[PDB]
């Protein structure tokens, strides 16, 4: 056997970038967003679930052990995938070798495109047109895209959990709530501890979790969707 | 009022015989299919597989077009057919235990019962092979079949090594030629397409889910998720 190249292949929407349009699809949804087309399976929601579950084969004990707050507490949520890939798109829009080469003022738009994607599950974000006019150009556009790919790609270079003293994990605070993404041979744990705020207010810790399978992110880290 | 962003380690972890490999049987689990072999685990999702039927079956979105014409010899084919992903694993680990690397760091005694292993792995669907005491020319210990569960972790680290299909000439598969019978590893985003070429000429394809092989890739054992 040897290495060989068989299948190799040959060698604006400005506006895009506030839509999140999520539709259904073959084996799960697609997500438009910016000039990405994110292809989302239903992959792990089945397990995840049973997961919280304390009646789990004697294989699965020790995942539960070391996600405890997720796992072994039932007062945390799951949520969809697309939901998480939201939230994993909010973090890389705050990185900073992304904000770097910004101009001030599509800084603070992409701050407020920040905002709405981990705080907000609705598909549009309105921003007046006259900021967008004079901040959102095309090279702001294509440094944006370039920074996403960027940090999916860095996202690759964490390893899988291990008992190796191996980074493992991102952590980041962002606009009053902790998120956690952790490589596991699935995929990316997106983990959030928030705080909600219940209608007399109460305020309480809150923990959402969900899973994003590897192809969705790998397909725009370095193509074709498979 | 805000951190920032940080790598962090918060998530770091704390008998073999000659019947353990002597089995292929698929258990029903949750999310897909535990197939033991060896010392190996190997959770199939069962997920990602309606995808191949429908870029086959031609129920696709036009953005898949690319896909079915990249691989046209399989989605784009009368005489191709799709095996589940847990044959398509039974292949892949037919052509792991053909590895050369893995071959000269064992014994004719022991090379002979490997290769047995290999040709029932690659040829046939049959859930259990029994070799009778007559050919095994050796006893066989636990730590020969250790060190083969240590060249079939080698074969995937090496599968890992594969670049996606690209456009920069960078290598996406490995083949294997045999009797009468081309066998292709092909890294794609959602894992590894495995596909058996024969003669006439009739193809057989499937998926491997990266996580499969991800979990069973390094020397640690790790965890399942």
């Amino acid at each position: 056997a040897e290495l060989s190249t068989r299948y190799n292949l040959p060698a604006l929407d400005l506006n895009s970038t506030a839509r999140w349009i999520k539709e259904p699809s073959v084996g799960g949804w697609t997500v438009k967003w910016g000039n990405f087309v994110f292809h989302i399976p239903n992959t792990g929601m089945t397990l995840l679930h049973h997961l919280k579950s304390n009646f789990v084969v004697p294989e699965w004990q020790q995942t539960r052990n070391l996600f405890s707050h997720l796992f072994k507490n039932p007062k945390s949520t799951i949520i969809e995938p697309f939901l998480a890939l939201r939230i994993l798109l909010g973090v890389a829009l705050k990185d900073q070798e992304l904000q770097q080469s910004l101009i001030p003022g599509f800084r603070s738009i992409v701050h407020m495109l920040s905002e709405w994607l981990l705080l907000e599950v609705t598909s549009a974000i309105h921003i007046s047109p006259n900021l967008l006019g004079i901040y959102l150009t095309s090279d702001m556009f294509k440094i944006l895209m370039a920074g996403v790919k960027n940090f999916f790609n860095k996202m690759f270079t964490l390893h899988v959990v291990n008992d190796h003293g191996k980074p493992s994990s991102i952590e980041i605070k962002l606009t009053g709530q902790q998120i956690i993404i952790t490589r596991v041979n699935m995929g990316f744990l997106v983990e959030v501890r928030r705080i909600d705020i219940e209608p007399e207010t109460v305020l309480s810790e809150s923990v959402v979790f969900g899973l994003v399978a590897e192809a969705v992110l790998r397909e725009h880290s370095q193509g074709q969707p498979l």
